[PDB]
């Protein structure tokens, strides 16, 4: 099979790099297109083996699965540019935040009547094949289309099917989650440096701490609260540090963040509607 | 070689499980001892293949490397119990928080004059072989002793040598860090549930988000701030969520936490001095 | 070259551009004119001693200028356009500096007189006066391609300048348009802190200003983003990382984000209020 | 001073920044500069090599081939350096400590155990010397000749602002201009986040924020006004800027920067007293 990318943002690069690292796709069977392709990401993808072109039309003509990794504002402009080139073989996979299956199908249906559409919310760590992906199938997607999507995106991380009305919430949690983590890792590093550690060592240890904790959770049947309980010894350093987190309302800020991101995602649909 | 554990807390179990999963030690070459061994962790370690005993003395007699995974309060009581049994072959590895190499050597030197002592700060994710470990070598540790320690603890995570005066700070960062992460994952899950996701899915996606983000950081040369910049698209959901984190002082709470844990660790030394 | 520049309005922004353009030597002699209803005598004196021609009639500036800067308050823009509208000619480039006011609304006023007014909208800031301004501009629907290039070269002589899409200008206003006032507020507070710890006020003002200029210049001359530079200069256990913690505890970052957003939102309100 | 050699004990960020500024200003030949450091596997050590600076692992070699000696090491290393090279300090030497908090008195006391009249200067500079826009103060020790202080004023003025102060002000200077660039990097990172939130590309938001701050600082430096008057001058009635100033005030923005200068100054004083 052949995969194409319309758009060349951080996400298209991350997916193409994950797919090739996963060995599920010969990078020569990947094509990308952009309006502005920087001399870096161009040389990044050209050194990767990904054929490029500045015309979205050529990418559609040589690709089977079409990932749309463009800003939600640009999706309808793209769809009306390539809709005449959409064939029956194509599966159109929108990664745009908020943009609904219905709006994409209604644009494409003006050309050929049964577009096969999938909507997905994934994230940048597909680049190291630890992405978190959900997807919903559209009204003309054959059953095999969803199984293919599940197989392909599982090669670069966790992936599961959801009902479309959960995707804005998923965007607030795992779509934006890596930025929450980078912010937390920056701050944990500042705390390590304050108490005397070299910056390099502080960044490394904070990151390894988070990675091991998350893997511990993924590999147990327990919820986060029981694990917190398990590792907080009576009277110890850790329970003292947890108290100062609670005193600033640490937990509510992360709830606030998921909510704010989910709500903004819904606005990005409405503004594009 | 043969490894022994004095104490059977969450840490001794986590290390023994990591070592056996790593295949660096035949679990029959691991011995553990505890004052109170619960019928679970006993059956956990007995099903694992680890020989047990309720006498610390037998564990010393059949082990080469001796991990002391007991509360800092109990260390000097242990040392005066086993000090007469310490032989020239033994390497004594203290995992206790705050307890200094000097205090351990001064206890053991009352018996035989050149105890080989190592101090380390590791964490529970060694159980899934993603620990974060630092260690400092004592005044009679041969050079090979530190290289052995580095090899053994690298089989269950990241490991590096540090000067002893950084270890209290490391405790505040990666020693306590998993609890910070479990707290954050609990709260991120509450945020996902608030916006409509099933609890199971919310826990899974938050954890995968954190793991992928941390792996992304470990696999780039960049610091956390540049990665935050890379994934925050103009006007998007993520930058909106980051603002609400900043408005609650999210960053300062994690700095507060590392500081509080490091300071409490120093108190645990002084109270034991 | 042979080109002439005119200012309608004589507030602090128009003064700052006239002074910066003359310090740049980018125009021939006597090529700058400015007009206003009630110009204060100091501004009259300063501009006159600068070589800038002055007149109370906006029509005179229009008639002797090729590039026309409108540096008046957004509320005043519709009245000026009604006054000068019949005097706008094909050769003219109308550059609006008013916050919020859209190219669309300017072209709509001017088109009732002549059909194809050449309009550019820009957001610049006061430090053009020392040739370190930050300027963005957007071109209107009847601007020739050479009009944007002319504007770029002109405003580059007094600072950074780049073209943007018009829908970014409100956000630029919140960042570099209001930026200098955020900096003056910060420098006043840093000086207060220096004085609290025992420095003379004069020394505290100078040191804080020099620290901010040096820091901004470091960033401009590196490929790095600010986060990496913060990491580079915060030594373990040191005085600087201790002070960064107290900034974080008060949510220092969130306040500057709040400021950019508040200025951008108010700028959007200044368009609609005119519309 | 086309004949004098400059030496750096320490080859870190400050040493690189000064050496780069000194050579960029043409005030010193790079081959007249020598630096020593504990470990050579530093990015700063490699950059010094490429600049033409001579590097050595032995502090005593630096001492023996330099006339002006910059101590660019952490405060708690100063007493260890002074014990190592004290016997090699000759009469021609000017010793310039850049360490935060460490007093002239403590440096002279160590060196005087060897030769009796060490010429010592204490300074507090900052990283922007690397683009020749540093902010520097210095105080002269009890055996410094009058030409030593004016030589110091001459050398450091080539990489930014420089003035002599009484020593009891240097801890305060550290909290203001020593730590100052870090306050600005934090402020620039947040302003860029603000620009991005409102729809600007990140690269453009970084560029515009930096240019705004540079131009503001230069405006202030080039007037006789204090910052308050300039804030008044650029804040038009009912406008976007004054609305934004109000939200800064509502979070106590001014008090946070006062808190910062104070916290850095207090920590600098602790760094001395710990070493004492
Ligand atoms: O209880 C957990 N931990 C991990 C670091 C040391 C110990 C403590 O909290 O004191
Ligand atoms: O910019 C990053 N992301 C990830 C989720 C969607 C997009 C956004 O912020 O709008
Ligand atoms: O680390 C940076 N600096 C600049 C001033 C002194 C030193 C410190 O923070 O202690
Ligand atoms: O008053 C100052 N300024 C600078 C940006 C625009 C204008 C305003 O605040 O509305």
């Amino acid at each position: 099979m052949s995969v194409g990318f319309i758009g060349a943002g951080q996400l298209a690069f991350a997916l193409a790099k994950g797919f090739t690292a996963a060995g599920v796709l010969a990078a020569h069977k990947i094509m990308a297109s952009s309006p502005d392709m920087d001399l870096a990401t161009v040389s990044a993808l050209r050194k990767m083996g990904v054929k490029l072109t500045p015309h979205n039309k050529e990418t559609v003509q040589h690709s089977d699965v079409l990932f749309l990794a463009v800003k939600p504002h640009i999706i309808p402009f793209i769809l009306d540019e390539i809709g005449a080139d959409i064939e029956d073989r194509h599966i159109v996979v929108s990664c745009a935040a908020g943009v609904t299956i219905s709006s994409i199908e209604k644009k494409l249906s003006a050309f050929r009547p049964a577009p096969r559409v999938i909507r997905c919310m994934t994230n940048t760590p597909v680049v190291v094949r630890e992405g978190a992906t959900v997807y919903a199938t559209g009204t003309h997607a054959q059953v095999e289309d969803g199984r293919l999507m599940e197989q392909l995106l599982s090669s670069v991380g966790f992936c599961t099917e959801v009902e479309e009305d959960l995707i804005d919430a998923v965007t607030g949690l795992s779509g934006s989650g890596p930025a929450y983590a980078f912010t937390a890792l920056d701050a944990l590093a500042d705390g390590g440096v304050k108490m005397g550690l070299p910056r390099r060592l502080a960044v490394r240890l904070g990151a390894q701490a988070l990675l091991g904790a998350a893997k511990m959770l993924l590999h147990s049947e327990q919820h986060p609260g029981q694990l917190k309980d398990n590792v907080s010894s009576p009277g110890g350093a850790t329970i003292h540090a947890l108290h100062v987190l609670e005193s600033g309302g640490f937990r509510s800020l992360l709830i606030n963040a998921v909510e704010a991101s989910c709500i903004r995602t819904r606005e990005l649909q409405s503004m594009a509607d």
